[PDB]
């Protein structure tokens, strides 16, 4: 646990949380990584126990173990929650995607929004309700629920969230969605401006924010581009960066911190080995789960 916690200094500037991920594992692998988790970080995004695969593996039947911890743990010790994904093509059971007829898929779609969210109901903050719906050129991506109800799921999507729990901000995720001008940000931008139009709920817009070196400064006009959808507010949900220099890292908080809809970050992991990039070393802790140098200069730039 590092003494200064930047997730109190972020709040200090009016901002929600500045949080990171979690499930069982990392959070009892050691004594240091949940220490660090309820010393510096203010919210929590289970990193695999709420998707699709996990939480309904076979018809109708679901399994909540991992899920429940996750969420035990952080109401437990005030930490916010993000819910993480209702909707996605990848980490998906064989048995959505080899649905063919429409009404069929809508049933099954319907069923997984309202029990994974009627179990949690008031007690998440924001749901990633879709998750990656969109190919690089900013057309709609051809999943399988794409492909049998069409763009409507959309639509479904969002307004059976809104309807099971009207408390948790409905959010559509995606990542690439890190420069202004790139195909993949307008191709959300007016997608999500022609949904807002038609009454869907899309409260906020989630931008994963996987970076590469150097990619950092690049971030802020990235969220101004992203604010003109329209939305109430948008958040950077899965951050890590190769590198994880300290320009980089804080290039990207003073990006959400200057930019009004920016309700918080969710840095992608606490310490490096525990990372999905873990060759990269993309995260704010080492190793030896001690701060790095980013998670300083993100202190004293706040
Ligand atoms: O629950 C996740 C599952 O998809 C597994 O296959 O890969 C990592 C797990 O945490
Ligand atoms: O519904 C309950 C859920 O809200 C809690 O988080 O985990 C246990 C479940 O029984
Ligand atoms: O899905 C992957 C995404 O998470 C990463 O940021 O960039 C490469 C993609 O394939
Ligand atoms: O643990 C990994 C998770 O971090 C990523 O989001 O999805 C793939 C998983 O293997």
């Amino acid at each position: 646990q590092a003494s200064v916690s930047i997730d109190a200094k972020f709040k200090a500037h009016g901002k929600k949380y500045l949080g990171t991920i979690g499930d069982q594992y990392t959070l009892t692998k050691n004594t240091k990584n949940p220490a660090i988790i309820k010393a510096d970080f203010g919210q929590l995004t289970p990193e695999n126990s709420m998707k699709w695969d996990a939480t309904e593996p076979n018809r109708g039947q679901f399994t909540f173990s991992g899920s429940d911890y996750l969420v035990n743990f952080a109401q437990s010790n005030g930490k916010l929650i993000r819910g993480h994904t209702l909707v996605w093509h990848s980490q998906l059971p064989g048995w959505v995607s080899s649905i063919t007829d429409k009404n069929t898929l809508i049933s099954v779609l319907k069923n997984h929004i309202t029990t994974v969210m009627t179990r949690y109901k008031g007690k998440i903050y924001a749901w990633d309700v879709l998750n990656e719906i969109f190919n690089e050129d900013g057309s709609l991506r051809n999943s399988v629920f794409y492909n049998v109800i069409g763009e409507d799921y959309v639509r479904i999507a969002f307004e059976t969230a809104r309807s099971v729990d009207p408390n948790a901000k409905l959010y559509i995720n995606d990542y690439n969605l890190d420069s202004a001008g790139y195909s993949k940000v307008n191709g959300m931008v007016s997608h999500v401006k022609k949904w807002l139009a038609a009454g869907i709920p899309i409260d906020g817009i989630g931008s994963q924010t996987h970076l590469g070196a150097g990619a950092g400064s690049a971030v802020a006009g990235a969220l101004n581009a992203l604010a003109s959808a329209g939305t109430k507010e948008i958040a950077i949900t899965e951050l890590d960066i190769a590198g994880a220099s300290s320009t980089d890292y804080v290039n990207v908080v003073n990006a959400c911190l200057n930019q009004a809809k920016c309700v918080g970050i969710t840095v992608w992991g606490v310490a490096d080995p525990d990372s999905w990039r873990s060759s990269s070393s993309p995260l704010l802790f080492d190793g030896n789960y001690n701060p790095k140098a980013a998670y300083n200069a993100i202190a004293n730039a706040l």
